[PDB]
């Protein structure tokens, strides 16, 4: 068989460029191509809302509660949206269908085909690539044995939250490694959970501090405490020498001499991209980056494009960049749509990142951040509705004595990155800081545009 739009991977990125598709044009064939047996599913409240819900149904739903009491569906949308395969290229003026449990694992450019897993094969005239990313594992459990391994989560798709949600309610120690937003997601999750059952939480990393790759020194320690405050054990400058089974537990041999033994481990150590199929179609990839390398219309040759996670692109603004977002998965993957459809233009949007630890505290962020670069924080004290309750109490959604404050990232005196703690709503006016990019003088005056005195 054969269809005009064939986007590959069932990710969120995939499903925001079937959307902009249909949109410029109401009578299209998409077909999305799925190696996941599940359809397109949005990720964050995977580590978040769906631990805060008071149903223990909610495995089954995946239903969950906004911090505002509304519900929501983890699906971007029900299966009566999506029509079938088969009846794809016949139904009059058809929608967008999607092939569940199928790896696209061959593809051929000058063929505009590709081949499947189990030996079908497909013609295309437009295509996406949205393949997203692999998780990585943890060196020291690569070489442990196969018994150690049998008790080492990784977190991703649901069945990931299925296992470990599960695994909450039968032992009574589980340790997070990673400092990373997830890594710290999931320990307060944990934590609220520990409140009733009564478990052991540990969060440990070789870091200094909770996010210490991108918070300064003194927020990434304030979010050291306040995730212990929430209940766990943090572990600061913890690295993992050798991790081996004994007495019915696992048992985490720390270099500077320390042990820690428990039942569970979860590895929240960053984002491997599937450019698997770069060899085979002879695709370029980014050795300083990672990922498929495109140009700023998002294109890597004629007839394919790339979006989302998987994507190395060029910001024209900022220089040759690859991010990990939701935000980005979503404007990306509606952009490469409407270049699918001739649309020609350029990414000239800047994508964000949020981050929640319970509903009493959250960060937003744009640009290029990191504790290697010079900052200036500026810092005030939080009031009433400076908190992500609160934010959504007013649109209520997943995002479209200090208690808040802003931090600068810069290089030259011009500002090209920045995080927000507990201001919301003040993203766009970040964006045009980091567009327009003048040399600031006073970041006070700066600062007071976030409401910060
Ligand atoms: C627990 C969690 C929490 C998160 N929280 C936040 C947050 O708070 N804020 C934020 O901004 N971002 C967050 N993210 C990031 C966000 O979910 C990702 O950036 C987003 O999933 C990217 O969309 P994507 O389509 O590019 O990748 P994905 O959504 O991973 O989609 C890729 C899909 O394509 C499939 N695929 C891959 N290769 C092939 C192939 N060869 N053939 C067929 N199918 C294939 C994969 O199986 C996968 O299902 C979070 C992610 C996770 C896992």
């Amino acid at each position: 068989s054969h269809v005009p739009f064939l986007l590959i991977g069932g990710g969120t990125a995939a499903f925001a460029a079937a959307r902009s598709i249909r949109a410029r044009d109401p009578g299209a064939r998409v077909l999305i191509v799925s190696e996941d047996p599940e359809l397109p599913y949005m990720r964050p409240p995977l580590s978040k809302e769906l631990w805060f819900s008071d149903d223990p149904n909610v495995t089954k739903t995946l239903q969950f509660r906004q911090w505002n009491g509304k519900e929501r569906s983890i699906y971007f949308q029900p299966p009566s949206f999506y029509v079938s395969a088969q009846d794809l290229p016949n139904i009059e003026n058809g929608g967008v269908a999607v092939l569940t449990g199928k790896k696209v694992v061959h593809l051929d450019v000058r063929g505009n085909m590709v081949k499947l897993n189990d030996g079908s094969q497909i013609t295309f005239e437009k295509c996406l690539i949205a393949t997203g990313g692999t998780p990585r594992s943890l060196s020291a459990i690569d070489r442990a044995g196969a018994e150690v391994k049998s008790r080492t989560t990784l977190f991703r798709k649901i069945g990931d939250f299925r296992a470990l949600e599960k695994i909450s309610r039968e032992v009574k120690s589980i340790t997070v490694i990673g400092e990373g937003f997830l890594g710290s997601e999931l320990a307060c999750a944990l934590g609220r959970k520990s409140q009733a059952s009564g478990i052991e939480v540990i969060q440990l990393f070789p870091e200094k501090g909770n996010m210490g790759k991108i918070l300064p020194q003194y927020l990434s320690n304030w979010t050291m405490e306040k995730v212990k405050r929430e209940g766990v054990k943090v572990m600061p400058n913890a690295i993992v020498q050798s991790v081996g089974v004994s007495g019915g537990r696992l048992l985490i041999k720390l270099k500077d001499g320390r042990k820690v033994e428990t039942d569970h481990i979860v590895t929240a150590v960053g984002l491997e991209p599937n450019v698997e199929l770069a060899k085979t179609g002879g695709l370029e990839i980014d050795s300083d980056f990672g990922g498929f390398r495109v140009n700023a219309e998002l294109q890597a040759r004629s007839n394919i494009w790339v979006a989302g996670d998987a994507a190395c692109f060029y910001d024209i603004k900022l220089g040759r960049r690859r991010v990990e977002h939701h935000d980005h998965a979503v404007v990306s993957g509606r952009l490469a749509g409407e270049n699918m459809t001739g649309a020609a233009k350029p990414y000239w949007h800047q994508s964000m990142f949020w981050s929640d630890l319970g509903p009493d505290v959250g960060y937003e962020a744009i640009g290029l951040v990191d504790s290697s670069l010079p900052t200036v924080g500026v810092f005030a004290k939080a009031t009433a509705q400076d908190n992500p309750k609160s934010a959504t109490e007013q649109s209520g959604t997943g995002i479209r004595d200090y208690g808040k404050g802003v931090i600068f990232y810069l290089r030259d005196k011009v500002v090209v990155g920045i995080v927000l703690w507990n201001v919301f709503n003040r993203m766009p006016i970040a964006r045009k800081i980091i567009k327009d990019g003048e040399q600031h003088e006073d970041l006070n005056e700066v600062a007071k545009l976030f409401n910060i005195h």
